[PDB]
């Protein structure tokens, strides 16, 4: 029963989470050719959450009676300026998945689909995390 | 000590298993659309069976000390006509993927690099054993 602009929205954020782990992925390759196995640890079991975010709005979309279609996946950058600018870039996108995700939240709302409204919630809450997890990293890094 | 070519090669061929891993998730959209969850749920294990096989490409570039640089991802098909077209579509794809690594293969003796030939030894046979395993499909589906 999900409106054709609710499906397309939430396809949409599908393809954005699977660029959001190839961007995760890309910056562990900049991690480990620098050495930091550990950054890169951290990026490469951020690029697997990802994805299993992209899934649950797979399964979400299908269960709901749409379709999936995969777009394209540009390049990401592969090089940053140290670690600190890397995780910079990392909460300055993970901020962009969460405007993203609060338009589909208002569209939502607006079509009153509590069942998309209540699904969204706990992607709100798992971004809330993730941001501060970047945060704590470049405060615990500072100067 | 893998020379600029042979590490070319790998990271193309990383790449190439990346997009194979989007394909086989593509196909598994179709499935899931057309009602047929096994064949969605075949699918989706071999899209994560690829993404293991590109991660252990990234891990051995790493090891003989090359980077890894990831690539835009072209948007897969998203329609078969009908699940023997599929995975005849896949069984194409899987031969593509065999001559792509036996190129590698080629190269590295060319290059007498005794290690990288050893690693993509794994990825023959398994590659047999995946071809082998969409025949068996085909041949259970026919007529
Ligand atoms: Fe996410
Ligand atoms: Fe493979």
């Amino acid at each position: 029963v999900i409106s054709e602009k609710v499906r397309k929205a939430l396809n949409d954020q599908l393809n954005r989470e699977i660029y959001s782990s190839y961007l995760y992925l890309s910056m562990a390759t900049y991690f480990d050719a620098e050495g930091f196995k550990g950054f890169a640890h951290w990026m490469k079991k951020q690029a697997q959450e990802e994805l299993t975010h992209a899934m649950k709005f797979y399964e979400y979309i299908y269960e709901r009676g749409g379709r999936v279609e995969l777009e394209a996946i540009e390049k990401p950058p592969s090089n940053w300026n140290g670690i600190k600018d890397a995780f910079e870039a990392a909460l300055k996108h993970e901020e962009f998945v969460t405007q993203s995700i609060y338009n589909i939240l208002e569209l939502a709302y607006e079509e009153k689909d509590h069942a998309t409204v209540s699904f969204l919630k706990w992607f709100v809450d798992e971004q809330v995390e993730e941001e501060d997890q970047v945060r704590e990293i470049l405060d615990l890094l500072e100067k």
